[PDB]
């Protein structure tokens, strides 16, 4: 049986948009699914979504943003010398290009420089600040950067060059010295959209600086707010619908080249933006610097945009090359850590391209969920300099910071970080956060999660119904792709395409819909025998020969088969060793918990619970319900271990208590070893449920006992007819025993899938 790799937990939309709305915005079934798994059920929300009024704030409510915009015009009157600093981001390339165009237009002396990776870092550098001053710069604008350099801006501005600092990411508690500060961000002031990009406070300055701006701007803001991943929400959300209709109306010349070079030619939306035009543009400032990308994006002569287009395009081979060898090799170290048990992958080599790391690391964290660290030893440094990548269950930022004695410099946050430190601190540090991760292993599960936002059924995979999804793009951070469920699907046609045959070709359903899995052609032989998969992927429609056709790019897949097996009396022939960790054991109160798997019934078990076993009788239906309702199981193990059972016993009836309370009242005091006997005759009941009687009376504080000796407190708190806690369980424990023990596995089993 094929095992599910992530843990799906699906949307449940407790909303649903009026039938009426439905029809009156022509809501086919699918956009219909994704919005009310988004809850946006409100007619305002749904235009919203669909609408395409720009959304449009004055940039003159943004941080000093006045006090820039007159720095800018003297300078330009003055005949002063600029220069603009940016970053080897895809969003400070996006920036430079709309702020050198814009003081251009305005006739100023404008110059740019994008600092090295490597030769220079992310940021301010005290030598190309003096080196400006030297070449007469005045005024120094930035763009994604400097909200961190207030060293080198206060040195530069000591020196009479005034800086401009132009950024979005997070603000620290000290803000730089400097003439002016751009930040969405920013403590002092408050815009209406805070998740600007640097091409999008670019975009704000322009729009003030010269009052219409030139449509490729948008196109550029589209093209840096995609890639720097910032929310696509509010502004963002329309400059992007604006950016990419520019982008395929009117194509500008230096993004047409570089698509040439792709090969792409299909219409244009946030993902071209996203794998396509955005990694191609971050490749030249991971090998060389990016000041050619700049180049492209400034130029608009067809000739040099393809000469230069073809230079951009080299630099993406080789990424593609530098970053399949380091993961080459480190796909073979890291699986060396996992199988020694590691829980957070911290590999260091030799030679590995450090451009590439942060991208290295991700591709470490999906194939392992594990946090990762990648770091490259440079001998010829004595230091070791890398990248890291997180799990939503660890904060980078954190487990770092508990360990910062042995790292040297370390910049980063929750889910990624940048390190150097000393070749001889890593195998001490790996033991470190080994350990932070094998104590947050109880307090916390690390096992992959996946959102599923819809249920999708074979009736609803048309043409139409997936272009009508068109409709809500565009998709991404605070409005995620959606991703689809569909369950009970045969797999029809089965096979393994690639050279390497190490992606999967697949037909499902009967109405045979074509889907694939990359990387993942290693499971046809399992998928061969005819058999129904459930699966998790995204629909799209692939076109050939001019005929359009639905297709799924499957993410995961499971089988459907939930087997449910009896060793109702074969607890020492489970098929697993109680310490398995992939084997959850579901146990009660009465056993002590003495492995991690041994979870408590209704505790919520946040590990895989792909194979489960009963091992305790559960107290209640309910409580097996609840440890039940929360399983995504392909194999589960009823053992249910008992040591008595109380199906004949009885509970007694309820004129009996009050026959025992005639005897307890007539003494008041009474000794049970003595009247026990007796008593128990009258009652016509049996010693064990004595106890019972007399324990729940105890429970109820009807009577005291000290010693065998039971009292009576005469006027109790009317708490209930004989409907104690105690008396309460007892009821349960025969409901169980009813269900589970003496009843026949196939009515359970009829029972268990009722409840999942
Ligand atoms: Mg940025």
């Amino acid at each position: 049986m094929i095992k599910p790799k992530y843990k799906w937990k699906l949307t449940k939309p407790a909303e649903y948009i009026s039938d009426e709305l439905t029809s009156k915005l022509k809501l086919t079934p699918i956009v219909k699914k994704i919005l009310e798994s988004k809850s946006i059920i409100d007619e305002q929300a749904i235009e919203s979504i669909i609408s395409d009024t720009d959304i449009n704030h004055d940039a003159l409510q943004l941080s000093d943003m006045t006090k820039t915009i007159e720095r800018i015009k003297r300078a330009i009157a003055n005949d002063e010398k600029i220069l603009v600093y940016g970053d080897y981001d895809a969003d400070g390339v996006t920036a430079t290009t709309i702020l050198v165009i814009t003081l251009q237009l305005l006739g100023a002396q404008v110059g740019w420089h994008i600092p090295n990776r490597f030769t220079e870092g992310y940021g301010p550098n005290e030598l190309a600040f003096r080196n400006a001053h030297d070449e007469g710069i005045t005024l120094i604008i930035t763009v994604d950067n400097g909200i961190q350099g207030h060293n080198e801006i206060k040195m530069v501005q000591d020196l009479g060059v005034d800086v401009i600092v132009t950024d979005h990411h997070e603000i620290g508690s000290t803000l730089p010295e400097a003439y002016a500060i751009v930040h969405p961000m920013h403590p002092s002031f408050n815009y209406p959209f805070q998740q600007l990009c640097g091409a999008g406070v670019a975009y704000k300055l322009a729009q003030a600086l010269i009052e219409n701006v030139p449509d490729y701007f948008k196109a550029l803001v589209a093209i840096g707010t995609i890639a720097d991943l910032v929310s696509l929400t509010d502004e963002n959300r329309s400059l992007v619908k604006q950016g990419l209709k520019v982008l395929n109306d009117q194509c500008p010349t230096s993004v047409k080249a570089l698509l040439k070079e792709a090969g792409y030619n299909d219409n244009i939306d946030e993902e071209t933006i996203g794998f396509i035009i955005g990694p191609r543009l971050n490749a030249v400032g991971r090998l060389d610097d990016a000041s050619l990308a700049c180049e492209l994006l400034m130029t608009d002569v067809e000739e040099e945009a393809a000469f230069l287009a073809e230079q951009v395009e080299h630099f993406n081979r080789e990424r593609k090359d530098i970053v399949a060898t380091i993961t080459e090799e480190a796909m073979a170290m890291a699986e060396t850590k996992v199988k020694k048990g590691d829980l957070f992958l911290l590999l260091a080599k030799e030679n590995w391209h450090e451009g590439v790391l942060g991208i290295v690391a991700s591709k470490i964290v999906e194939t392992f969920a594990l946090p990762t660290l990648i770091l490259n030893i440079d001998r010829e440094q004595n230091h070791a300099k890398g990248s890291a990548r997180s799990i939503d269950q660890v904060s980078m930022f954190e487990i770092l910071s508990a360990h910062q004695e042995l790292i040297a410099k370390f910049g980063g946050h929750h889910m990624a970080a940048g390190m150097t430190m000393d070749i001889e601190n890593i195998e001490s540090l790996a033991e470190g956060l080994n350990k932070w991760m094998k104590e947050l292993s109880k307090t916390t599960s690390l096992d992959p999660v996946k959102q599923v936002d819809v249920l999708l059924t074979e009736n609803d995979i048309t043409i139409k119904n997936i272009r009508d999804m068109n409709r809500l793009r565009p998709f991404g951070t605070d409005f995620s792709r959606p991703i689809f469920e569909m369950d009970d699907l045969s797999v029809s046609s089965v096979k393994a395409i690639g050279q390497q045959k190490n992606h999967l070709k697949l037909t499902l359903g009967e109405s045979n819909i074509a889907a694939l899995f990359w990387q993942n052609g290693h499971l046809e032989p399992e998928l061969q025998d005819e058999q129904p998969i459930n699966i998790l992927g995204s629909v799209q429609i692939n076109e050939w020969n001019g005929n359009q056709s639905p297709q799924i790019i499957i993410q995961d897949i499971a089988m459907n088969e939930q087997q449910i097996l009896d060793y109702r009396s074969k607890r020492k022939s489970l098929p697993f060793t109680e310490n398995d960790e992939n084997i959850v054991v579901l146990i009660h109160p009465k056993s002590d918990k003495v492995n991690a798997n041994e979870y408590y019934y209704g505790e919520e078990i946040k590990q895989q619970t792909d194979k489960v076993v009963l091992r305790d009788l559960p107290t209640s239906m309910e409580d097996l319900s609840n440890s039940l309702q929360q399983l995504q199981f392909s194999q589960l193990y009823i053992v249910l271990q008992h040591n008595h059972s109380i199906y004949f016993d009885g509970i007694p009836n309820m004129d009996i208590f009050k026959k025992c309370y005639k005897a307890l009242i007539t003494k008041q005091e009474t000794n049970i070893q003595k009247e026990g006997m007796l008593l128990c005759q009258h009652l016509s009941v049996k010693p064990d449920t004595l106890k019972f009687m007399l324990k729940v009376f105890l429970d109820l504080k009807f009577v005291t006992q000290e010693d065998g000796l039971i009292r009576i407190n005469q006027q109790p708190d009317k708490r209930s007819i004989d409907s104690s806690k105690v008396y309460q369980l007892r009821q349960q424990r025969m409901d169980v025993e009813k269900q589970l023990l003496y009843q026949d596995f196939s009515e359970i089993k009829n029972w268990i899938k009722s409840q999942l």
